[PDB]
């Protein structure tokens, strides 16, 4: 079997990507944040405190004459940005694309933090990391991907993920159509439940490349490319008043500049980040002063290749018995 779907920028800025899912039977679709950071399918429901639900669509499991509760099992995440959820699950009917699992585990919300009652637009997470991240107790449940594997033609997902526009999650096969050149494989280590890999190293703008180790997560659920606070003042010393602002909480810039582009290595192969693709636009409305798309990972403890990176790549994350990650330019 094999699945696709399309994925859709939240806003102007690419702050996420929503893809609808079909759950429970009749079908109920919801618009959920697929997250290769995370290993939870969770959803705004029919059980999540009414205050809390600012217009997101919810999953009602009483109306799907799928859905099983799961007896006594609970879930409790919390995010690298200080978001967090929690509340029971449910297994039901779960379909992406095409795709179709049954009895996946559907977490209900009973509690959203305030990050995610303000975004309307998004009405859960489906999780794409490794199923030793789950947070369901007391029996750990397994991903969408995880469940849905032996049944594809091939264990792999990919990710394509579009610049101020529409992209697509393929699972089970890769488009061959969707990139030019070849895919450049890279190593994968699972020992912190990530797609965790190391890049081969940078360039800022038409620069000299740089070859030094960078050791990162592929993150589709994360806005931003976190990286070394050399690598990030390397970046910005290219940018004409550019500073690193406490108060803002990062690298700003003037709104009249011209971004140079980011190269990352993947082995032997580069992928280019346009330096539009780093502009994530003034930090208040009408201000002339612009949020930059790259900032340091320092104090994070870990570097995140997220979407300001992902999207300028087809990426393909291969879940065969030794995981790997593959880039191509598109």
């Amino acid at each position: 079997s094999t699945g696709s779907a399309t994925t859709t920028p939240i806003d102007s800025l690419d702050d996420a990507y929503i893809t609808p899912v079909q759950i429970g039977t009749p079908a109920q679709t919801l618009n959920l944040d697929f997250d290769t950071g995370s290993s939870d399918l969770w959803v705004f429901s029919s059980e999540t405190t009414a205050s809390e639900v600012d217009g997101q669509t919810i999953y009602t499991p009483s109306k799907s004459t799928t859905a099983k509760l799961l007896s006594g099992a609970t879930w409790s995440i919390s995010y690298g940005d200080g978001s967090s959820s929690s509340g029971d699950v449910y297994t039901d009917t779960v379909s992406v694309g095409g795709l179709t699992v049954t009895g996946q585990a559907v977490e209900s919300a009973k509690k959203v933090s305030s990050s995610f009652t303000e975004d309307s637009t998004i009405d859960g997470l489906l999780g794409l990391a490794f199923s030793t991240l789950n947070t369901v107790s007391p029996t750990q449940q397994k991903t969408f991907f995880d469940n849905a594997k032996a049944s594809l033609d091939s264990p792999v997902f990919t990710a394509d993920l579009g610049y101020h526009a529409p992209g697509t999650y393929n699972f089970g096969f890769i488009d061959t159509t969707a990139y030019t050149g070849s895919i450049t494989y890279t190593a994968v280590s699972t020992k912190q439940g990530f797609w965790e890999w190391t890049s081969t190293g940078y360039a800022v703008g038409s620069g000299t490349f740089k070859s030094t180790s960078i050791d990162g997560i592929a993150d589709t659920g994360t806005t931003l490319l976190y990286l070394p606070a050399t690598v990030v003042s390397a970046y910005w010393a290219q940018v004409s008043g550019a500073k690193s602002s406490s108060s803002v909480g990062g690298y700003v810039f003037p709104c009249s500049a011209t971004l140079p582009s980011f190269t990352f290595g993947v082995g032997s192969a580069r992928i280019v980040i346009p330096g539009d693709y780093i502009d994530f636009g003034p930090i208040s409305t009408g201000s002339s002063s612009c949020f930059g798309g790259i900032q340091s990972s320092a104090g994070i403890g870990i570097n995140i290749f997220g979407d300001v990176a992902l999207k300028a790549a087809f990426v393909v994350f291969n879940g065969a018995t030794t995981p790997t990650l593959g880039f191509a330019s598109k």
